[PDB]
């Protein structure tokens, strides 16, 4: 035997580097080494443990806290793979993704992926270096490893390309969150909110009712998919810690249980060591190492993403929303709102240089299909222009949506022939998140200007456009008669008005088709 | 239900009363857990299912 010190059975085992993060579940069958039958004994908190003399044990009763957080799933994967001993820049531990996150959230865009891990280390076990272990190989592993006719792929299937050389033993909790941050009052950093939510859950903090932190954590929880996974420790505790009646007590039971349920649960920079370093001949070390990229090829594929997150209806019903009749402007202006329903939202008016009852075109409406918070109502409305000074009894104005922080408006709204400067009343008007929009580049195909009205202030309605944005059906006011508008007029729009990217948008049919190529949606 | 009229009424009762829980028969040492401690509904159900013994 190898003694009774928990963790010992994990040492020197092959590891599925594409499996779970530092879990016994991803250990692979055959032991690689013969560690000698001589055993040391060690005292750890009043108890005696044995383990092979060839291994070293370092007790360190403490908590390592770690977070890997990213808006981008592939960066999350990279962050999670850092500092575990695998040379290269590989995305490791791909099987943990579906442990930590739903397959839908993995593929969705505008999701923030967080792993908040609290590792309760009791001890580390570590092996000798490759060169010492070379004389300690089990017979069939030595034969396969050193046989030049045994190809790398088989060797790697049989034994694993890496083995456990050093491991933390105890218990780990993984508080993993797929957060829709755009729904989330996002002032304080997501990683800190995740930290606090985890810490309140396990009782390391108490959050005061009615606090700012409570609001922030409540927001995190109700706008994230959250899982708690335990590696090591008393089993079946995570449901009570996460949800159930007394989570702080359930956590303290798991924490005090660790000595009796300790397992390999964390990796350091030296944990995973390649089997190729164990081969006798440098030519064999090299050929095995060269084969690692192809072993890893399947695992390094990107996660498929749903970039098309706005469902567009490009031809909604257009209803008339005013004319500049009575304004005294030389040109005629009529504007039209699209009718909205079923969670589809207005982003702008359609504008015309005429007085017709019927719209010359359509203003698209957009729906936040996956409820990511990419559409959000404006915080208010400000005036680009009004008819003050024209002396006309009725009022005429161009309004802009004031977007909430991080969002942009796609079109202005005219209010024409009103009694007082009444602001737009458009419950279904929304701004679009920055991420889906491009800053305005051009302003073309002027719709209208107020000249002739005799108002102190001036306005011209222009069609915005950008490289890669949908050809807009909306307008933006410029507070002057520049024809065409200059780069100062275009700069004024930056941060407030934008155009919506083609890559973020799809019609009913394009969405069906795009979604049918994504499993489980 | 959180935010209910009954919650208000019960919260008012508890914070303006001295309250004790005393058990005659049943598993001993359960009343402190039912009244205050970690898992009151489980501690109660243990006392209730213990009655035969």
């Amino acid at each position: 035997q190898l003694g009774n010190l928990p963790g010992v059975t994990s040492m020197g085992m092959g590891y599925d580097v594409n499996g779970l993060y530092a879990s016994p579940e991803s250990l692979l069958g055959q032991p690689l080494f013969d560690f000698g039958g001589e055993l040391d004994s060690i005292e750890i908190e009043g108890r005696s443990y044995t383990f092979p003399r060839s291994m070293h044990v370092h007790t360190y009763f403490h908590s390592d806290f770690k977070q890997d957080v990213s808006k981008e799933i592939e960066e999350y994967r990279e962050k999670m793979s850092q500092h575990v001993g695998v040379s290269g820049r590989y995305k490791l531990f791909s099987a943990s993704l579906s442990v930590d996150f739903t397959t839908t959230d993995q593929q969705l865009t505008e999701i923030t992926y967080s792993s908040t891990r609290e590792a309760h280390v009791l001890w580390y076990i570590s092996l000798p270096g490759a060169a010492t272990l070379r004389s300690m190989l089990r017979r069939d592993f030595r034969d396969d490893l050193n046989n030049p006719n045994m190809p790398a792929m088989e060797l790697f299937k049989r034994y694993g390309p890496y083995y456990i050389s050093e491991a933390a033993v105890g218990g780990r909790l993984d508080y993993s969150a797929a957060s829709k941050t755009l729904k989330m009052d996002s002032s304080q950093s997501l990683s800190t909110t995740a930290e606090m939510s985890y810490k309140a859950l396990v009782g390391e903090i108490k959050i005061e009712h009615g606090s700012e932190m409570e609001k922030q954590v409540n927001s995190f929880r109700s706008n994230s998919t959250i899982r708690l996974t335990a590696t090591g420790g008393k089993p079946g505790m995570t449901d009570r810690i996460l949800h159930g009646p007394d989570s702080q007590q359930a956590f303290s039971q798991w924490a005090e249980s660790l000595l009796d349920y300790a397992t390999l649960m964390d990796f350091s920079t030296e944990s995973l060591q390649p089997i190729w370093a164990l081969a006798d001949k440098p030519e064999r070390r090299v050929e095995l190492e060269d084969a690692f990229p192809e072993f890893m090829k399947q695992s390094q594929q990107s996660i498929p993403k749903v970039d098309k997150v706005l469902l567009m209806d490009a031809r909604p019903p257009m209803v008339k929303a005013g004319e500049d009749s009575g304004s005294g402007a030389s040109e005629d202006l009529a504007v039209f709102n699209p009718s909205t329903s079923n969670g589809y939202k207005m982003v702008g008016q359609f504008g015309q240089r005429n007085h017709a009852s019927v719209a010359d075109g359509h203003a698209p409406i957009f729906k936040d299909l996956f409820d990511l918070g990419v559409l959000k109502a404006p915080v208010g409305w400000q005036r680009v222009w009004d008819d003050a000074g024209s002396g006309k009894s009725k009022d005429y104005a161009c309004w802009r949506a004031i977007p909430p922080q991080g969002y942009r408006a796609l079109g202005d709204v005219m209010m024409l022939a009103t009694s007082g400067y009444n602001p737009p009343n458009l419950p279904d008007y929304v701004c679009v998140h920055q991420s889906l929009c491009a800053d305005v580049q051009t302003l073309q195909n002027r719709v209208w200007w107020d000249k002739g009205t005799g108002a102190r202030k001036d306005v011209s309605l222009w069609q915005p456009g950008a490289a890669g944005a949908v050809a807009s059906s909306c307008f933006a006011g410029v507070p002057n008669y520049n024809n065409p508008p200059n780069s100062g007029d275009i700069e004024r729009l930056r941060g407030s008005i934008a155009c919506v990217k083609t890559s973020a948008i799809a019609s009913m049919q394009e969405m069906k088709s795009m979604l049918s190529q994504h499993q489980g949606m």
